[PDB]
């Protein structure tokens, strides 16, 4: 096919339009994004004395370990705690160990920061060394320190302790330790609260992010992070929603919520975390406010909205406000950031498409009341576009597809047919799941991805030539899900996965990093795709340095040629780069082949004429410079 590219730009790019989905699932951010390392660490919405409560802790030797709900607890949001006693006549090593989140990554280039708090319930004459570490599951230590403690000590205090491998582990599965000496422990029992172990962090920031999934995120060059959900943004019931005050301040203040995919949220991944992170790599917010619906089918009645509209007013003012002008403000000024951060777009409530008969109502009392303080935010709509009928009029609908690899090159030209009328459109989760259109949220020998696949990511690229083109009214694109611990999956695929000590970036990782790392300012017209067919192009241009991104998706089975005409540029440079992701069909990045299918760099000659063969199942992109 001979593709005529025009010199005129018909629009501007959207900053926005490649971004990022984030809420913890899939241990995405316990587990996952934030550093922490010890699962359970504060025994946070668990039931005391049950086996759920002591979840990812065992004990060494003799040791009797229960989680109490303490009658002096370590603070209000910490209301639990590990009670361990050492049995009368004990001998040796004595303590508990926690697995981590399947595994703890031991490194000896790394130093780790320990830490818990405990308190002697009766006061003791007890005297010896606490030992913190970290040991294989055989019980080989590879770290250790200790300090001393006195059974008079009944007042709630604070352990800080370096931890120093003597050697590299040769897997992940390791465990912190926490030991007293059996003989000198005798019949002594201790309350531990509020457990922490640190790797250096991204940036190293205190409370901060695991650095190679940061580093992988920030490497895919997004603008935006739309968060903190998706179905984790909702609660299963009012009471459980996510709520941004008890994400903020010291981690003895946040109590945790049992959150939307089975598994507890520390909530020490909090919103002045996700602003931070947002700072260190220049993405954007685009933050979602709880609109009054729960999982569990409870919508609130227009009348009890009122105090659910304050906070979404007050979690607003905690990032932009003036620090003089609300509470809220205040805080984030008191917590070492006076200055506001950015905020341009809040997304009202998850999929209320769910809740469309209620959503009308939510819809009209937050946006009133939220346009009102916020003038200068777009706030975005969650049910389908134009149904049902909204008050006020959405600027913004949060678009949300998941289908097949061939739905998405079938379907490039979904936003061609859009009016142009001042609504734009955030493509805030999509993702190629499955080969089988019968059964798309089904198992993996049903057709379901357990990665994603050269198909799959050949499928999105050819969609996101659509986004790119329609982006005069597409702002914002984002695949979802992000992240996968591979040890704890509540949905496949996934953008990235990992387990405790490496990262997998997909097929799907790299569509979305050579769409993003490549693109200009301007939209440069071309010859339109065949509408329905397997190829698939967009072409931006740098208008600062005529950098021109020609990105083309074959989707299909067979290798396509196609000619550029460059002919309407006074210059072209005489040659350009190529990068292609190119395998076969069904191939995946998984834990055992990590980089199975990485893109391939070169060069190749250019001008005002040249031909490109686009193999069978492939992303390229071809940088040339024109004026
Ligand atoms: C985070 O901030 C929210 C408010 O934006 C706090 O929720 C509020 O908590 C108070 C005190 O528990 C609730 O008032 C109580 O209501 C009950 C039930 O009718 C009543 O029996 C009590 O005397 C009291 O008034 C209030 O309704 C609730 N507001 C909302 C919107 O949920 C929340 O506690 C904060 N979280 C943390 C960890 O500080
Ligand atoms: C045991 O942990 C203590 C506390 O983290 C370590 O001592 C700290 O070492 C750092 C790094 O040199 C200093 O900045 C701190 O001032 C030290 N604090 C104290 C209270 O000494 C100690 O090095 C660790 N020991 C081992 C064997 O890992
Ligand atoms: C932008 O254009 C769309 C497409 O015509 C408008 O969408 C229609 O909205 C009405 C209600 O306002 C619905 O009953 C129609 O079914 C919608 N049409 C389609 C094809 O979805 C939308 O109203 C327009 N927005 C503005 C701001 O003018
Ligand atoms: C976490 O998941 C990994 C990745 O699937 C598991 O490691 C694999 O274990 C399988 C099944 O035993 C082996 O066939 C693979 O060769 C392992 N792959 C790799 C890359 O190591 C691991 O066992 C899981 N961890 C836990 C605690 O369940
Ligand atoms: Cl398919």
């Amino acid at each position: 096919v001979t593709v005529t590219v025009n010199k005129n730009p018909s629009h501007t790019v959207p900053s926005t339009l490649y971004g990022l989905m984030f809420e913890d699932i899939n241990h995405s951010g316990d587990g996952g994004l934030y550093a922490e390392l010890l699962q359970n660490r504060a025994f946070q919405q668990v039931t005391p004395n049950t086996a759920a409560a002591l979840a990812a802790w065992h004990p060494i030797s003799n040791a009797k370990l229960a989680v109490i709900q303490d009658p002096s607890p370590v603070s209000n949001a910490l209301p639990n705690s590990l009670q361990f006693s050492v049995p009368s006549g004990s001998s040796g090593r004595v303590g508990f160990t926690n697995e981590g989140f399947w595994g703890i990554k031991v490194d000896s280039t790394w130093t780790y920061k320990a830490s818990l708090f405990f308190r002697f319930p009766t006061s003791s004459s007890f005297s010896g060394a606490l030992t913190v570490g970290l040991q294989t599951n055989a019980g080989r230590v590879l770290a250790q320190n200790s300090t001393q403690i006195r059974g008079t000590t009944t007042k709630w205090t604070q352990i800080n302790l370096e931890l120093h491998p003597t050697a590299s582990a040769p897997d992940v599965s390791n465990s912190f330790f926490v030991t007293i000496d059996g003989a000198a422990g005798a019949g002594q029992t201790i309350n531990f609260a509020m457990f922490s172990l640190f790797p250096p962090t991204f940036k190293n920031r205190p409370n901060g992010l695991r650095a190679d999934i940061a580093e992988t995120l920030a490497e895919m060059g997004p603008s935006f992070f739309r968060f903190p959900g998706g179905n984790n943004l909702e609660g299963q019931t009012t009471a459980t929603r996510w709520q941004w005050n008890a994400t903020v301040g010291s981690l003895l203040d946040r109590p945790g919520r049992v959150g939307d995919w089975g598994y507890v949220n520390t909530d020490g991944l909090g919103l002045l975390e996700y602003l931070q992170f947002f700072e260190d790599t220049g993405m954007e917010p685009i933050m979602a406010v709880w609109a009054g619906y729960s999982l569990g089918g409870t919508s609130l009645a227009e009348n009890q909205l009122a105090p659910y509209i304050q906070q979404a007013i007050d979690q607003i003012n905690f990032v932009i406000g003036d620090p003089a002008k609300s509470a809220p403000a205040a805080l984030r000024a008191s917590l070492g950031h006076p200055e506001p951060f950015t905020l341009r777009f809040v997304e009202v409530g998850n999929e209320d498409f769910f809740a469309a008969g209620s959503y009308p109502y939510r819809w009209h009392d937050f946006v009133t009341a939220l346009q009102a303080q916020f003038p200068q935010i777009r706030f975005i709509a969650t049910t389908n576009a134009w149904n049902p009928v909204l008050s006020p009029v959405p600027q913004s609908y949060d678009v949300h597809v998941y289908q097949t690899p061939t739905w998405f090159y079938q379907n490039a030209f979904y936003y061609d047919g859009f009016q142009r009328n001042g609504t734009t459109y955030f493509e805030g989760e999509y993702a190629a799941i499955s080969t089988n259109a019968n059964d798309l949220f089904g198992t993996v020998a049903d057709g379901r991805l357990a990665f994603p696949t050269v198909q799959s990511a050949t499928g999105e690229a050819a969609f996101m030539t659509g986004l790119e083109r329609n982006s005069d009214i597409v702002f914002a694109a984002s695949y979802a899900p992000l992240l996968q611990h591979v040890n704890s999956t509540q949905w496949t695929p996934d953008l990235v996965s990992y387990d405790a000590g490496s990262v997998i970036k997909s097929t799907s990782f790299f569509a979305q990093k050579l769409f993003a790392l490549n693109k200009g300012d301007q939209y440069l017209p071309s010859t339109l795709p065949t509408n329905g067919g397997t190829l698939h192009w967009s072409i931006t241009r740098a208008s600062s340095s005529g950098k021109t991104f020609i990105k083309i998706a074959n989707a299909g089975s067979s290798a396509q040629s196609l000619t550029f005409q460059l002919t309407q540029f006074n210059s072209v440079s005489s040659t350009g780069t190529l990068q292609v992701l190119t395998g076969p069909e069904t191939a995946s990045n998984t834990p055992e082949a990590p980089q199975a299918i990485v893109p391939k760099t070169s060069t190749i000659g250019t001008g005002k004429t040249f031909t490109y063969n686009a193999p069978a199942f492939s992303v390229s992109v071809i940088t040339v410079t024109t004026n």
